[PDB]
């Protein structure tokens, strides 16, 4: 079921993604483009998005499972920040982009994010340096001083998260 | 859970034929109707698989469906040949019933071609099925898949077909 | 794990099974005899038995899963019954053929079969009706008159009894 | 679980030579000696995948071996490219190591033809080899491979190759 990964995702998951599945998780259902996001994003770590029906109910609850039709290429950094943004509803999208700076230091706060690590990363949104704030917002989780790569893709964050949680 | 062409194999060795063209038709279209849900779900039920049914999450002509099966270990009862062959004929949407019964003879020949089947089978089971005699044409099918003179058993349910076909390959 | 197939096989596994699956939950091993015998039953229904090993140990718990070099052909009852006697130590064979009749008898009272049923069942095994007894066995088992089918493989037994099961 | 097979496209694409050769052979050989079994084991606890070895109910010169792979979500950490060109040299039974450091020059040719590498960067990579330069000819391996004419990174380690070839394969 979609909650053996609810660890996984607030160690590993970039923002982006672990908004998603929180709001999965809370809401049952996501729009279409929260689906795509977060369903793409998870076919590009091994894992199958979907909702179990009952075959023997006429026609006229999410899981995932491993992977065993469409375009299963999962969004960059710049292809979440730079088009479709959420309307209210929605809960895809980058979250230093689209969040008010005000909910986004918010959220950083219910992250455990130090008030000086805060600091850095609004200072960084302001900037409009959305994913070199994504990167300090990794440094601080993986208690790193320096990434160690340039980020420009929610599925190398989780790669990259993995190295060092399974280092 | 695992894939449906997880049992492509094992279909075409030991499913009878209206099992043989669900799974078919469920590989090809990615979905079925609810008779041969119902028809071929149950019939997996009978051997100890659970058949499910999911909506990918991308889906907004692909239905967006994915099915797998499982190990079992609501209460519907696996479908007797009787039950196929005289209840719930398909409709043009439908790929459930038995071919035997259901399937104009000219089709079925054409089906049972592509099965392989020798000539001098293909025309007892039509002349069977022109006596309607469905479940006979079908323990020819088992005969010639199997390569037995004698099924030894009267075709009364597909799991039946099933279980004795396996016993046949298990030696 | 091997526990998760513990009620299946009081259930629908023939008594040559069952008493290999019961030995091996509580032996933690089966001999080559046994090992061959079951595992080879298993993998007809699809099943494979095999030992987790720790792949960091340098070399100079038995599982069971779906199955993703060798005969996988599974015994049949003639096979099992005119073949390589178990020894002390082994727990293959074919009970109605293998058992002492008093240590059969115990085993099908364990099994919660009636004494009159019982009775039936040792008396075929004395006419040495082996295939017969376990008809019985598996008409007792499942409460129904006739079981509707010749029997010679355990897995034929393991498929009839999936019919009733799920019926 | 599931099968290693599952990975064979993935080690293709985006492992580094070092873990391809380790699956390959432990897809051919059904088993890999404890050197491999730790540089490929622990390459792919860092990708997120754990490993298992298994034996198979029939063993009593198959050594009677499953391997299969599963999401992880004892303390041993994941090999740095260093670290395997450094220490633990491959014994005449072992399918561990860096090419680059310890294939003979000729065979490491061979095996790049059959990755199907242009003569021309086979070329580089070996004037590369020649120079003890290894990573560096990884790096040239890696460009080759995802047609990149500058990988943009400097390689110190095979999950970092793994995670950077990723990003390019995910635009
Ligand atoms: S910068 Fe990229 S990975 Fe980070 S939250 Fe935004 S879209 Fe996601
Ligand atoms: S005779 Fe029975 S088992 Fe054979 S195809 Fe028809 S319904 Fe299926
Ligand atoms: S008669 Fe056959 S199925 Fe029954 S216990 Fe003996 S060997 Fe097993
Ligand atoms: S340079 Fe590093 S990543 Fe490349 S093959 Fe050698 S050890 Fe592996």
């Amino acid at each position: 079921s979609l909650d053996q990964i609810d660890l996984l995702s607030t160690k590993s998951f970039p923002p982006c993604m672990r908004q998603l599945h929180k709001a999965l998780r809370e809401n049952h259902h996501l729009r279409h483009g929260g689906r795509m996001q977060y369903g793409l994003f998870l076919k590009g770590i091994g894992l199958t998005l979907e909702q179990a029906l009952q075959f023997w109910k006429q026609e006229f609850s999410y899981n995932i499972r491993h992977s065993f039709r469409t375009d299963y290429t999962p969004f960059s950094c710049l292809k979440i920040i730079l088009s479709n943004p959420p309307s209210q509803g929605d809960y895809h999208g980058c979250p230093f982009r689209h969040s008010d700076p005000e909910l986004l230091k918010q959220k950083l706060q219910s992250y455990k994010i130090s008030p000086g690590g805060i600091s850095q990363i609004l200072d960084l949104v302001k900037g409009t340096h959305y994913q070199v704030a994504c990167q300090k917002y990794f440094e601080m989780i993986h208690n790193v001083d320096d990434c160690g790569f340039s980020l420009n893709h929610p599925n190398q964050f989780f790669c990259e998260s993995q190295r060092i949680l399974n280092g």
